[PDB]
């Protein structure tokens, strides 16, 4: 046989909440701001 081997690793931060890939890590962190919400008023 000797087919070979698999397994690669390429730096890439992507939001696993919506589905958006970014270049840096600070760009994604500033995006999760819209994801997180707050609780208080019932009506909402
Ligand atoms: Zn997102």
């Amino acid at each position: 046989g000797s087919s070979g081997s698999s397994g690669t690793d390429s730096k890439s931060y992507n939001c696993n909440e919506c589905g958006k890939a970014f270049t840096r890590i600070f760009h994604l962190t500033r995006h999760q701001k819209i994801h997180t919400r707050k609780s208080g008023p019932s009506s909402g």
